[PDB]
């Protein structure tokens, strides 16, 4: 139960990083390849809801993969209230042990989720499964400027130790073997009304169900940390939406 208390949280949120319906369609109108023949992928998927506003503005299949159960079977069971499980299905699996045909996909999404395999990569590796002039389109964290204040600096360095600054995530691209067809910043909504803001609302009905959890109390003190940082340095770094389309 340590690891599914963590996920029940984000079970009752509306997602698990910074992001928005807007955005995921921004990033969107920079994919003009799909079509009902189109395969696309969303890694580290988690409850699926950015993959349904995908399926619901672009033809072809999609296929959900995330780590934990949990996750899986809202996305599953939210694909089935919209009646999609047809054409949307979630799975089970990880990042890094794929096994998508080499070449075979035409769109891999993945927001706030590269982190756990590594941007470069992610880039390196996912490269290998869409097919050539594919897009793959990420949400990562980024450094707005090259120098920062201590504190915000040494928090990421506990954390995310690859976050970087958009020159430098836009170079890494270009050297995985990708054009940097689009690239931009998350607006900051995407950090309060629509990540930290609803997650506070949860926090309490849910500390109170698991009263006494150490587990719970951790994470609620890790939100209130992590959104505190934000609004005193949200002038030094943010998240930046990465249109990446396969060369050679
Ligand atoms: C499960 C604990 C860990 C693997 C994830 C925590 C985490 C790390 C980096 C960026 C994220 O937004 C994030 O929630």
């Amino acid at each position: 139960f340590d690891v599914n208390l963590i996920c029940d949280f984000f079970l009752n949120t509306e997602r698990q990083g910074p992001g928005s319906p807007e955005v995921t369609l921004k990033a969107l109108s920079f994919i003009d390849n799909l079509t009902n023949k189109s395969l696309i992928a969303d890694l580290g998927c988690g409850t699926g809801g950015q993959t349904m506003i995908l399926a619901q503005h672009v033809p072809g299949k999609i296929t959900g993969i995330d780590f934990f159960p949990g996750f899986i079977e809202r996305f599953n069971k939210n694909a089935e209230k919209l009646n999609l499980q047809n054409r949307v299905k979630g799975i089970v699996g990880s990042m890094d042990d794929l096994s998508f045909e080499k070449d075979s996909l035409d769109l891999i999404w993945s927001e706030g989720a590269i982190y756990n395999i590594g941007f470069e990569r992610g880039l390196k590796e996912w490269r290998n499964y869409l097919k050539p002039g594919g897009y793959l389109a990420v949400s990562e964290s980024v450094w707005f400027t090259d120098q920062r204040p201590a504190e915000i600096h040494d928090f990421w360095m506990s954390a995310y130790t690859e976050i970087d600054t958009v020159p430098n995530k836009v170079a890494q691209i270009q050297k995985a073997g990708y054009i940097p067809v689009a690239t931009f910043i998350l607006p900051e909504n995407c950090w309060i009304e629509h990540y930290f803001a609803p997650q506070a609302k949860a926090e309490e009905i849910f500390r109170r169900k698991h009263a006494g959890s150490r587990i719970v109390e951790e994470l609620i003190t890790s939100n209130h940390h992590e959104a505190e940082l934000y609004s005193k340095y949200k002038a030094y770094y943010g998240y930046a939406f990465f249109i990446c389309k396969k060369g050679f």
